[PDB]
């Protein structure tokens, strides 16, 4: 899998954008320290026109006017707090070629030679050097191309990120902005003074293994990334179930699915009865914060639900028990709880310390991020919607994504990184 960079360009906003510093809220700070990798794959239309770099770059430049912070840089304020320096410095746009064909990627598992479709950032050099957004269009010998996205998560969550990407693809089709970015994270400013109302389990350290894992089995070595498809039908049966073993309470499709994955993972890993496993579920607070956020709110509004169970219970009890634990946390996360969370974060002396990076997600724990509602397939640059869109490679073991069907259809895909031996067993999944 060899990549030949053809051309590299620092694209700037088409016109003068505001020169300003953009404050980060507590949840723009407690985010991963890296560029979130995502990848789109497109079949060729057969037209010579296909993904014309000039069309792409002119559109990019246009989109970087309403979404100008995306073209800025990181800097710290006088208190060492990370903020966005909106200096319109720009976004990296790379074009590459490869002798490989798209079909080499087979099923499109986020293995991380898929990371080669995204330009790599050399982190430091400084905090202020590397651009917030990197982009690579890669032309395959088969005629198709990929779009690789690397987005510094301080700029935005996947929700605002997609807002920008889709807006970009729109402008490439001569269309204009639809919902303008609303740019002001101070709506998530903590209350003054901070008064937490809950004990927030989502910010407490993850359970470690009672018996220390074999390092020759648990490194990034011997960590495998795979994908699996549920049909629907299996998704129909999965949600029901639920009535299993006399149980009367009806849980939601996500809840039953996430519990099933969670449970399937524990079985695959052979967790002993007394072992605790913590599940990390990324939750969007746009819909829950009850003063109610503007459409096109530009930033991070991701909170975290973390149900916990002893494996003895999780794996021996029916799947609706796992779904129950999940539901029990998800339902507690109303505006009041979220506001409590912001105030809790406000009282911590260093938010960088609360950033999960697995350790957090390593065995015996797990993260399930669902993109099922994200408009991940709307990025049509003029040559059609992507045949696939997924995480640009899963770094940590124990991290997993739920992807919606490109065709649609009511099938889902689960993309997961597990220890290699554990991965073969993870087919408690279709079980
Ligand atoms: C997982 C949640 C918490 C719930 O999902 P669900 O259970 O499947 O929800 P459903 O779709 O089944 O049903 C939701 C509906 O339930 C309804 N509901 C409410 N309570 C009830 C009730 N008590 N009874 C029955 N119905 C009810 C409620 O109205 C709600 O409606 P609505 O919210 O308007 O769709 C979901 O809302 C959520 O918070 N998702 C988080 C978004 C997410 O997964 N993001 C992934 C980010 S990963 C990342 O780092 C991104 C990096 C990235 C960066 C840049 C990029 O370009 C790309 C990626």
């Amino acid at each position: 899998m060899k990549i030949n960079i053809r051309d590299s360009t620092m694209v700037r906003p088409a016109t003068e954008t505001p020169i300003t510093n953009l404050w980060n809220s507590n949840v723009d700070l407690v985010i991963p320290r890296f560029h979130t990798p995502s990848v789109y794959f497109y079949r060729p239309t057969g037209a010579s026109n296909f993904f014309d770099p000039q069309v792409m770059k002119e559109a990019l430049s246009k989109a970087l006017v309403p979404f100008y912070p995306m073209a800025g840089r990181l800097k710290r304020d006088d208190d060492g707090r990370i903020e966005i320096d909106c200096n319109g410095a720009g976004v990296l746009f790379v074009v590459a070629d490869t002798p490989s064909v798209i079909d080499d990627f087979g099923d499109f598992a986020p293995t991380l030679n898929l990371r080669q479709l995204i330009p790599e950032v050399d982190h430091s050099a400084g905090i202020h050097s590397f651009p917030l957004l990197v982009l690579q269009v890669t032309f395959f010998k088969c005629g198709g191309a990929s779009l690789g996205v690397g987005m510094q998560h301080h700029a935005a969550d996947g929700f605002s990120g997609l807002h920008f990407i889709n807006t970009w693809s729109d402008m490439a089709r001569g269309l204009d902005l639809t919902i303008p970015p609303f740019i002001d994270r101070t709506l998530l400013r903590a209350r003054d003074p901070p008064q937490p109302a809950f004990h927030h389990v989502e910010y407490q350290p993850a359970p470690s293994m009672k018996i220390p894992l074999d390092p020759s089995k648990s490194g990034p070595e011997n960590t495998t990334v795979s994908i699996f498809k549920l049909t629907r039908d299996q998704l129909v049966a999965l949600k029901a179930k639920s009535k299993e073993d006399g149980n009367t309470v009806s849980y939601s499709s996500y809840e039953m699915l996430a519990g099933h994955v969670w449970r399937s993972v524990g079985k695959a890993r052979g967790l002993p009865n007394d072992q605790e496993t913590k599940l990390y579920i990324a939750t969007d607070g746009r819909s829950r914060l009850r003063p109610q956020l503007p459409p096109g709110y530009f930033g991070n509004v991701i909170f975290t639900a973390t149900p916990l169970a002893v494996a003895g219970d999780l794996l021996s009890k029916p799947t609706w028990y796992a779904a129950g634990q999940i539901h029990d946390f998800l339902v507690r996360m109303d505006d009041n709880y979220l506001r409590s969370a912001l105030d809790y974060l406000e009282m911590q002396p260093d938010l960088s310390a609360l950033v999960r990076g697995a350790h957090t997600y390593k065995c015996p724990n797990l993260g399930i991020t669902s993109w099922v509602r994200l408009p991940i397939y709307d990025a049509d640059f003029g040559w059609g919607r992507p045949i696939f869109m997924g995480p640009g490679g899963i770094p940590y073991e124990g991290l997993s994504f739920v992807l919606p069907s490109p065709t649609n259809d009511g099938s889902l895909s689960v993309a997961i990184a597990l220890q290699s031996e554990h991965m073969k067993l993870f087919e408690k999944f279709l079980f």
